[PDB]
């Protein structure tokens, strides 16, 4: 429940986070909309 | 051809990577097919 939190690869955490953030945003909208949009 | 390679957030890089990996796998699959499935 309680642990440290030191800096480790900023550029890495930034990029990776952004990517993961999009993945969660896409799936979230997919379910909410419950309907894929065609061309 | 020659670059550094020091440790930086292992548990973080591992988890984040996995997440991003799945995101790319999903987009690649849907795009690869390039065709929506009807009822």
């Amino acid at each position: 429940m309680k642990k440290d939190e030191t800096p480790f690869g900023v550029s890495v955490a930034v990029g990776l986070a952004v990517f993961a953030c999009l993945f969660l945003s896409t799936l979230l909208l997919v379910l909410n909309k419950a309907g894929r949009r065609n061309k």
